[PDB]
C-alpha cells in the first residue's frame, strides 16, 4: 500500500524481463469496469506495444489495452478484439479512460478528455476475478512498453462522463479496485519510479 | 412523457432493426418547421446513413436529415432534395438545425451554430400532419423492416422540432444550451418507443 | 424610409428578374465616395456575381463591386476596372468597404476589417450623380447574386480606417448618401426580407 | 519638419520617377546605426522592389535594405550585400528593424517584433555622412504601395527597445525621426493615414 | 565572477579558432548533473554544430550537447551516445535541459519547457571532475549564432524546478552558474545582450 502520486514507473529500454505487476483485491467477477491511466512512449509511430494486461487462467487477454502500428488503439476484453483507430499520431503524453459493461456490451474509450464513439462488444460477459495484472508486458518483448506510465486507476462499475472528466482534470476520484494513491505492486527488471513528466 | 434531458440514444453496432419511433401529438399540417438536435457518429467518411426521417403514407420522404458519402448532408422535404455540400469531414459531435418554410421555400441550414447559405426548396408545399418520426433509420417502406445500408451507428439526441421557423438568436441560444419550448417535438418531454439493440445513456457532448 | 436594422435582403435562387434598387437622393456628382456592405452567398468558388451596381445614362459601369470567378474581387469605377486578388476562398458571411478618391485616384479595398494595398484608378473624372443602384443584378443594356446582402451603406466621402473599423466592429456611423437605416428601396422578383445571418 | 505622425507615404502605382526623398542633419560619418520603418506591398511574389536607400558619393548602396523576390531581404551597407532569408512570403504590412554595428560588424535584423540570427558584415567600415536617402526607389524594383514610420538612430538599439518600439512606445531618434521629417516629394506619391495599426 | 544576466555569447561567422571556455570549481566527480542553455543558430537546416563540450584527459567526449544535421539532437556522455529524434526543424531560439543519473542511467531530454521520452544511457558510470567546458566548439562543428544561460547542477533536476528554469524563474546552480560566470574567451566572439526573452 503506497502512495503513487505524482510518480510513475518508467521502463527506459527494450526489455524482455521488465514489467510491473498490480495486485488487486479481486473477490467477485467483473460485469463492468473502468480503467484510466497516463502513459507517454515514443514507439506509438514504429511497432506495437502493451499499455494494459489483465488476464486470468481460462483467459490471457481478458482484458487489455494494446496499441497495434499504422492502425490504432485495440481494446480487447475476453478475448474479442475492437478497434478504435486513430490516422494521425502525435508524441506527447496520453491520458486514457476505457470502460465495458457486461449488461449492454458498451465500450466507452476516452483519450485525453474526449470520447470516441461507443461500440459494442462482448455482451453478457463476465470477467474473471482471480487475476494477473500487469504493466509494461504483453501477458514476448516486440510488444514491451518503453517509456513512462503511471496514474492507473481501476473501478468496478462504468464512470459517467463527468466523472471521467473530473478524473481528467486531476479532481478527486475514489477507485474501488486499483487505486494509485494505494497501490500495491511489485516492480522486475530494469523499471524505475521517478516523478511524473506529464501534469 | 419523459424528460430525456442529458440522455441520448446509442447505436453501437450496425443493425436492420434497431431505431427508435418519436411520437408527435401533430394535428395539423406543417406549413414551416425547424428541428434541431445532437448526433455524434464515425460512418461519416465510409457511409451515408439517416440522422432524421419522417414519413407520410403518401410520402416516405417528407422530411429526411440524411448524410450521403464524400458530398455532405442531404436535406430533402417532400421528395425534393437539396444538398448542403461539406468538403473536410471532422468526427466529432455535432448539433444542427434546419428549418424550412412554405411561403418562400427559404430553407436554413445551421451547423454547430454557424449558418450555411440560404436557399430555396419545395415552396408552396406543406407537410403531413400524421407521420411516423424515426431515428437512426432510413424509411424507404412505411411498411417495417429496414435495411442497414444507411442505418445510424452512434449517439443521437437533443432532437427538437417547432412549427414555425426559428430566428438565428433563437437558433444560437438553444445551441449555447439556453431554455427554449418546442411545441411539437419536446426533448424534454419526449414520447417514444424503443425497439433493437439501442439504449438510452448519458450524453457525451456538452 | 425604412429601417433595415437587422434585415437583410436574401436572393434564394438563381434568376433572371429578381433584383433589389436603392434610392439615393443624390444632387452632386461624386467626387470621391465610399460604400460598404455585408454578403453571404455559396457561388463564390462556381462562377461569378454582382454585389453592388451604380449605373449612369453615359456609363453602366460607374461603379461595380464585382466577384469574378477563380480570381478575387473585381472593383471597377466609371468603365476602368482594377482587381483585388484573393487565392483561398473562404465560404462564410463577408464585410466589405472599399472606397475612391477623385484628386487621387487611391481607391481603398477592406475586406472583413483588414485592408489590402492601397491602389491608383481613374484620376480626375467625376461619377455621375443621377443614377440607379441595384443589388444582386449586373447592370447592363448568368451573373445573379443567390444569397444574402445587407448592410449597404454610401458615404460621399473617404471614410478614415479608424472609422472604417468602427463600422465593421458595428458602431455607430452617418452615412449621407446611402443609409440603411433610412433606406428607400423597391424589391421586385423573388427576394425576401428576413434577419441578417451574419452578427 | 513635420510631424508625419499617423500618416504614410503612399505609391499607387508603379513609376520611374515617384519617390521620397529624406534629409538627415548628418554632419558625423556613421559608426554604427538603426533603421526601422514600416511598409506595406503586394510586390513580393512577383518581383524586387527597394525598400531605404541611403547613398554616398563614393559609395551609391552605402546602406540599402531591399527585397530581392524568391529569396527574402536583402540588407546591404557599403556594397558588401548579406542575406535574410524568407522562405513562406506573407501578404500583410510588415515591419522591420535593422542594425550595423562597426566595431564588430554584427548586423541585426528585426521583422514584426521578432529577431533573426546575428550575422557579421562590413566590419570595420564607416558610413558616410553626407547621403541622399530615399524612399520608395533604388539609387523593375520601384516600391509600389505604403511606406511609413522610418526612423534612424546612429546607435544600435538594445532589443527592449527595438520591442518598445513595434509596440509604439516613445523612442527618440536622432537622425531620422518621423515625428519631425524633413523630406520632399516627387512624382506620383501621397500623404495618407496608415493602414497598419 | 562576472554576472552575464541578460547577455549572452555570439558566434557572428564560421571559425575554427573561436571559443568560449568555462571554468568550472570541480572538486568530485560527476554521478548524476543537469545542463540547461539557450542556443539560436541557423545551421541546424545545413550542417551540425556543438553545443555544449565537457571533456576530460580520460574521455574527450565526456559529456557533450550536440546536432546532427537531418537527425536531431545527440547527447551523448562517456564516449556513449544516444539520440533523441527531431523531424520537422524550426528556426528560432530554443531552450534546452538535459541529465542523467549514473544510478540508473536515465537521461532526460527537455526542449522549450517539454520533455522527450526518458532513455537509458552509461549505468553505474562515473564522469571526471577537471575538466574542460567550451562553447561552441567540439573539443565543420563550430557554432555560429548566439548562445547563453548555460547553467549546470551536480544531481538531476526535478520537472518542476526543470519547468520554473524555463519560465525564468530563480535558481542555484551549483557546478556552472551563469549569474557568477567564470570565463575565458578566445577568438571572433563577443558580449551582446540576449535575443531570446
Amino acid at each position: 500500500q503506497t502512495d503513487m502520486s505524482r510518480k510513475a514507473f518508467v521502463f527506459p529500454k527494450e526489455s524482455d524481463t521488465s514489467y510491473v505487476s498490480l495486485k488487486a483485491p479481486l473477490t467477485k467477477p467483473l460485469k463492468a469496469f473502468t480503467v484510466c491511466l497516463h502513459f507517454y512512449t515514443e514507439l506509438s509511430s514504429t511497432r506495437g506495444y502493451s499499455i494494459f494486461s489483465y488476464a486470468t487462467k481460462r483467459q490471457d487477454n481478458e482484458i487489455l489495452i494494446f496499441w497495434s502500428k499504422d492502425i490504432g488503439y485495440s481494446f480487447t476484453v475476453g478475448g474479442s478484439e475492437i478497434l478504435f483507430e486513430v490516422p494521425e499520431v502525435t508524441v506527447a503524453p496520453v491520458h486514457i479512460c476505457t470502460s465495458w459493461e457486461s449488461a449492454s456490451g458498451i465500450v466507452e474509450f476516452w483519450v485525453d478528455g474526449k470520447p470516441r464513439v461507443r461500440k459494442s462488444l462482448k455482451k453478457g460477459y463476465t470477467v474473471g476475478a482471480e487475476a494477473s495484472i500487469i504493466l509494461g508486458q504483453e501477458q514476448e518483448g516486440s510488444q514491451s512498453l518503453v517509456g513512462d506510465i503511471g496514474n492507473v486507476n481501476m473501478w468496478d462499475f462504468v464512470l459517467s462522463p463527468d466523472e471521467i472528466n473530473t478524473i481528467y482534470l486531476g479532481g478527486p476520484f475514489s477507485p474501488n479496485v486499483l487505486n494509485w494513491r494505494a497501490l500495491k505492486y511489485e516492480v522486475q527488471g530494469e523499471v524505475f519510479t521517478k516523478p511524473q513528466l506529464w501534469p
